DNA sequence: CGTTTTGTCTCGGCTCCCCGACATTCTC
RNA sequence: GAGAAUGUCGGGGAGCCGAGGUUGUGAAUUGCUUUCAAAAAUUUUGAAAAGCAAUUCACAAUAAGGAUUAUUCCGUUGUGAAAACAUUCAAGGCGGGGCAACUCGCCUU
DNA sequence: AGACAAAACG
């Protein structure tokens, strides 16, 4: 009789939702409700997301984080390094006198910025390394360039002489910093690849292109010939751009097993690709015989203006780092006896690892060589584990009580495949599985060649010595052939066949001298753990020693054999190896069969079974399947299924189904939930937030109470994922407990299709209704526009539809230009009935008459649908005309976070290593505080600057979009006039003046262009710009940063009034809410400066309502009698910047048009969005907006 | 004051866990 | 419909590293402007200072900040009034692996 | 590419 139907319609960021009251068999009903919940979200993520480019804050946070990281890990690695200097007396006592050696270990002292080779006196900063600084000015005057070169190129000059001669202990301190600083490029793993791995950049020329007589698509295909005398792999068709073209690749060649090179090609691009640059570098190096600070030096030596950081040397390989210092190291060793004292070198162990005995006394060992650079400077930390994230046993838990007198489950982590007793379980599967067939009449060939338990064994024995069969292999072992018959898998597969045996097999034959009945099970088991656990070279390695010493085998070949075995794929079953183990002694048959290794409840259940007895653990279906398991011998050779069944008694997996019989289990579901379970984190956004909004309209509609919704109908309309995740989830309420409903979803979800709500709206006139809603929109863009090709005329109906004119026509739709139209959707998705989906779905009737009932009982005469009750029309729309959307916001600012970390604790006596936390309050700013461009303040006394603001300046690349409005920004007056003079000289073209051609002419010949005087090259240039920027920090060199507010920050924007009862606004900087937050304050400030009360705050997506002209709204309340005049003036808060706020009128989604700087107009102006209303009115709707409360559902809380 | 225009951090490598969609064989 | 095995194509998360850029300190060279402060004929040449830079080098900071002395970290994710949490999380035993720290497994509550 | 935040423009 009168059901409870829930029609839902969830989009990307939408959820509509509709809840009727619906009697169908006397056409009647109502609608108890109808809203929107709209999860806010910029058009970049909903265009990105269907392509995909990184669109997670989640990952965006990750990146942060490592950035931070690596940050850290450096600065420590400079601690570390200035406390062992200093324990060695290295470091220059001016250097060092700012330094921190008891409380802050080895960081600068607060509010200083210490240089190790500028020494300040009472003002004056003086260079250190005078002497080396002359013996570098001595070497570049025999190199005939001048004499007036930077201090701080002795660097390199020091570097160059520490390979070969004795330098001073503090220049070797400063070469210790500066190779701190630039590590090079390392991969953790290594695995020196192919020994040539010739990977050589080259450079080649095109000799001739000898069509090789291969037309290809009308054309021939052309080789190419380089006068090396080598052979391009793969044929040009293009002429023009390789006739006699200097092309360069990375070849990679390869001494193939007949004796020659196999050479690959690769097209590349120096200065664009990675690769290149880094190949071309490292030759270079290289083929000079010399380390990469003497390579740097000596080419500073040829061209003093050449750039080293990011031009000359960029990322290297970390190998020739490690073998300068080394080398460095090693000869400074000999002059420095500091380096050669056991005492420096103890006190320097017991300085870093006080607390770490075993670190100590295996330090102990080594020397100052290995300290800084195996210890400190080059010590890469390996990656974290994994392993507590795989995943669990499906069928094996355990049980254990915790301190809290409970009783909770530790699960089971699943085997990795390659683990020998997966093999055996997946090989006994397959060989079960399989099954022949004759090519000619297409027969069960089998149960005639794999009968006896004995032409099991020998298949089994044929599989285990492989690592894959084929079509052929198989068909072979039992001598037939492919010409006659067929294997029913596909006909050109492979299949796993226990790879793992099989090369450890090969590679301990490979090691001969030992006798062939090494390989044992066991054996097989302890080769197989000491290569998957054991994934470090070194640590591999000093493994594989140690088992070829502790067998009597010789470890010459074998560790040759061993020490290049390809690590196993990352992958795990779904089973541990406790179940395995379990299910294996069933599985087998014949003499790998044997009663007594089957465990003691399997055993008995087996007796139970054979003696048809009763066991409330043995199921019904199991005696009907195990009928023919008379006998315990009979418990041979059993497929998973059985198997799985007599260990566990549980035929696979049956499920729950499931009964929420109020909203508390909807609750708990929801409080639950686990973040990042689904696919990505938009649908699961919009899946809780759908429920939230579920448990919401039960506890209001139905108290939550058992089998409220009598009915749940769900529409989607990529976006598929929330289509059975959602009913599975949401047939917990609308299940039935008597047996009739069973299965994934209950027979109470009706998903629908567009194809029905299309048709239905069409014929209720819902499209009327929602072509009234929008008319007006459409009437006021005729009205700006001063035309009449937004609004159709029709005869038809005699009234006007809204229309587009084609210019505007791109991407237009009716429906999308506003939120309320979700809610329709479910209206219609509540009142289409399962009949309704069934008719239209299935509409292919076999017989007019069988299908001619649906058609009289739904459609008026197969014209039209009857409408779900009379006012059904009137009803939608005045349900429609009185919706305020609802939205999400997102106001975190602070909130507390906790960090545990590694540290020693004192207990009972014995210092243990163990997670600390931190203790204080730590909050953690959930906003970015500013945006990334930092600019420098100047005073330039040519510009004014009104009180208030300052001026900042950047560095900016010189390019062509620089005219004479441009230039004029610029910070320095003799760069405009230069630049003045060169853009002149170019007719004042910018586009030729400012090219990459122009920019190097200009540089050329810039004297021409500077009155003759000479000026240096000019490639950047610092713009500057008036406004209101805020310094970054307090603390040091921060207060030099200024940056801006970056972007969805204003996030408050408060409203106070004075006594006379004018209004005054202001926006709250992100800082100020986050001080005051942390104080435990309001976000906003109860009285401005004037003294003015605090009148309210505003946030985005806020919703207000504008009060009419002639309405004195100061307490109204009343806030229920909400027609449609009402909900026609609530606008919601957009943007907000200094006493300006933008607002949209809260049903718009999108406007019929935007904004293009061209034709100059837009639906709401330049902003696409106004500070006034839509109305004629145009009224500031901060002078007199009153803030309200929505909840989830859309009612106001007044 | 009311409106528009402008500018906005960018690129490289490799490892190891999970989920899902679609094919194949087989069992219940 | 559920499950096991074998592949292809996508997505999510976490982790170990690399190279620039920007701002700021110091420096080498060359410029523009102003002021001093001379010499010369309102105009021209010279020293100093300040402001603004350009090319190159070393160095500091790189989300404000808060711990810690472990070769550890927390700060842009989610929930939501508890400014409280999620994203580490028990005990044993029997082994593999290493120069040892530490890492990988199996077994019972 | 998008949309905010603010400088820039009358």
């Amino acid at each position: 009789m009168i059901k409870n139907i829930l029609g839902l319609a969830l989009g990307t960021n939408s959820i509509g939702w509709a809840l009727v009251k619906q009697d169908f068999e006397n056409k009647q009903g109502e609608i108890l409700g109808m809203g929107s919940r709209i999860i806010p979200m910029s058009q970049d993520i909903l265009g990105d997301f269907g392509k995909g480019n990184s669109v997670s804050q989640t990952a965006e946070r990750t990146k942060y984080r490592s950035v931070r990281r690596l940050r850290e890990r450096f600065l420590l690695r400079r601690e570390r390094l200035h406390r062992v200097l200093y324990i060695l007396n290295f470091l220059p006592e001016h250097y060092a006198s700012q330094i921190d050696f008891e409380k802050r270990l080895g960081k600068f002292k607060v509010e200083t910025e210490p240089k190790l080779v500028w020494k300040n006196t009472d003002g004056q900063f003086s260079f250190l390394f005078q002497n080396s600084f002359n013996e570098m000015l001595e070497d570049f005057k025999a190199a005939g360039q001048e004499l007036k070169i930077p201090y701080d190129w002795t660097i390199y000059h020091l570097r160059k002489k520490a390979i070969s001669q004795k330098i001073e202990k503090e220049e070797l301190a400063w070469i210790l910093l500066n190779f701190n600083h630039k590590r090079g490029y390392y991969q953790l793993r290594g695995e020196d690849f192919e020994e040539e791995k010739d990977k050589t950049f080259v450079r080649l020329k095109v000799d001739r292109i000898v069509d090789s007589g291969e037309n290809v698509k009308g054309k021939i295909l052309y080789d190419v010939y380089f006068e090396n005398g080598w052979k391009y792999d793969k044929q040009v068709v293009k002429t023009e751009d390789w006739v006699d073209r200097t092309k360069e690749f990375i070849v990679s060649e390869s001494i193939l097993k007949n004796g020659e090179t196999k050479r690959t090609f690769k097209a590349v691009d120096s200065e664009k690709d990675w690769i290149a640059i880094k190949t071309k570098t490292e030759q270079e190096i290289e083929h000079s015989h010399k380390t990469v600070g003497t390579y740097i030096y000596e080419t500073l030596l040829q061209n003093p203006k050449q750039k080293i950081k990011g031009k000359l040397v960029r990322t290297i390989e970390r190998k020739f780092y490690k073998e300068e210092l080394r080398q460095i190291l090693e000869k400074q060793k000999e002059f420095h006896q500091e380096l050669q004292s056991d005492d420096l070198y103890n006190d320097c162990i017991r300085e870093l690892y006080r607390n770490n005995e075993v670190h100590q006394l295996t330090l102990r060992k080594k020397d100052f060589v290995h300290l800084f650079m195996e210890d400190i400077i080059f010590y890469q930390r390996p990656l974290r584990s994994q392993k507590s994230s795989v995943s669990n046993c499906t069928l094996e838990f355990r049980k254990y009580k915790g301190e809290n007198g409970a009783e909770h489950t530790q699960y089971l982590k699943a085997i990795p495949k390659s683990n020998p007793y997966y093999q055996e379980f997946r090989l006994w599967q397959w060989i079960f599985n399989l099954n022949l067939y004759t090519k000619d009449n297409d027969e069960n060939v089998t149960k005639v060649f794999l009968n006896t338990t004995q032409d099991f064994e020998n298949l089994f024995e044929f599989l285990n010595t492989r690592k894959e069969v084929d079509q052929k292999a198989l068909l072979k072992h039992f001598k037939l052939n492919e010409k006659t018959h067929r294997w029913n898998f596909v006909e050109d597969k492979k299949y796993p066949c226990n790879e793992t045996k099989t090369m450890i097999s090969s590679r301990l034959d490979k090691v001969e001298n030992i006798s062939d009945d090494f390989l044992t099970r066991d054996i097989e088991q302890k080769i197989w753990h000491i290569i998957y656990s054991v994934n470090d070279k070194v640590e591999y390695e000093k493994a594989l020693k140690s088992f070829a010493r502790k067998h009597h085998l010789d470890e010459s070949s074998f560790f040759e054999a061993f020490r290049k075995f390809p690590p196993f794929k990352s992958e795990y079953g779904s089973f541990s190896e406790k179940a395995i183990k379990k299910l294996l002694p069933l599985m087998r048959l014949g003499k790998y069969w044997n009663y007594a290794e089957i465990d003691k409840y399997s055993r008995e259940r087996i007796q139970k079974i054979i003696t048809g007895e009763y066991d409330e653990n043995i199921k019904d279906k199991v005696r009907e399947k195990s009928v023919h398991l008379t006998i315990e011998n009979d418990f041979q050779g059993l497929q998973l299924w059985l198997a799985q069944y007599i260990v566990y008694g549980r035929h696979s997996e049956a499920s729950m189904i499931g009964k929420w019989n109020s909203a508390n289990d909807l609750e708990v579901f929801l409080k639950d939930f686990k973040q990042h379970s689904l696919r990505n984190p938009i649908v699961e956004q919009v899946i809780t937030e759908t429920l939230r909004v579920v448990k919401d309209i039960w506890l209001k509609y139905g108290n939550g109470t058992k089998d409220f919704f009598n009915e749940i109908h769900i529409e989607l309309g990529d976006t598929r994922y929330i289509s059975k995740y959602i009913s599975g989830i949401l047939s917990n309420i609308v299940r039935v407990e008597d047996g009739s409903d069973e299965g994934v979803n209950s027979k109470n979800i009706v998903p629908g299709n567009g194809k029905i709500t299309t048709q239905l709206k069409q014929d209720w006139g819902l499209n009327d209704v929602w072509n009234d809603l929008i008319l007006p929109r459409f009437e006021r863009m005729n009205q700006l526009t001063n035309s009449k090709d937004f609004t159709a005329w029709n005869e038809n109906h005699q009234k006007f539809l809204p229309t587009v004119p084609i210019e505007f026509s791109k991407g237009f739709s009716k429906k999308r230009i506003d939120h309320r139209h979700h809610a329709l959707d479910a209206l219609v998705i509540a009142c289409a009935t399962t009949d309704h989906v069934n008719l239209l779905n299935n509409q292919s009737a076999k017989s007019d008459t069988k299908r001619y009932d649906l058609k009289k009982k739904l459609m008026k005469f197969p014209k039209q649908f009857l409408k779900p009750w009379e006012k059904f029309t009137v009803d939608a729309k005045h349900n429609l005309e009185s919706i305020i959307v609802s939205f999400k916001q997102n106001l975190r600012v602070i909130n507390k976070a906790t960090n545990y970390y590694e540290k020693y604790v004192e207990k009972d006596g014995t210092k243990n290593k163990e997670r600390v936390e931190q203790a204080g309050t730590n909050w953690a700013i959930r906003k970015p505080m500013h945006k990334d461009t930092v600019s420098g303040k100047v005073d330039l006394p040519w510009v004014k600057v009104p009180k208030g603001k300052i001026l900042t300046a950047t560095r900016k690349s010189l390019d062509s979009s620089f005219d004479l409005k441009s230039i004029g920004s610029i910070t320095d007056t003799g760069i405009q006039k230069i630049l003045k003079n060169y853009l002149a000289f170019k007719d004042g073209n910018p586009e030729l003046a400012f090219s990459p051609e122009g920019i190097d002419d200009l540089n050329k010949n810039i004297e021409k262009y500077n009155d003759g005087k000479p000026h240096q090259p000019i490639n950047k240039v610092r713009v500057f710009e008036l406004g209101s920027k805020f310094q970054v920090g307090q603390t040091g060199n921060k207060k030099g940063k200024y940056v801006e507010a970056a972007k969805g920050t204003n996030l408050f924007f408060a409203v106070y009034e004075d006594e006379k009862g004018k209004r005054s606004y202001e926006t709250i900087p992100l800082n100020e809410v986050i001080e005051r937050q942390k104080q435990g304050l309001t976000s906003v400030p109860l009285e401005n400066e004037k003294g003015s009360r605090l009148l309210f705050d505003l946030s985005p997506n806020d919703l207000v309502y504008v009060p009419e002209i002639d309405e004195n709204i100061d307490s109204n309340f009343v806030f229920s009698n909400l027609n449609k005049e009402k909900i026609s003036r609530i606008y919601k808060v957009e943007k907000t910047s200094g006493t300006e706020c933008y607002f949209v009128r809260q049903d718009i989604a999108y406007l019929i048009k935007q904004y293009d700087a061209k034709t100059k107009i837009g639906e709401l102006e330049s902003q696409n969005k106004l500070q006034v209303t839509m109305t004629d009115d145009r009224i500031r709707i901060t002078d007199t907006c009153v803030k309200i409360n929505c909840d989830r559902l859309g009612n106001i809380n007044f």
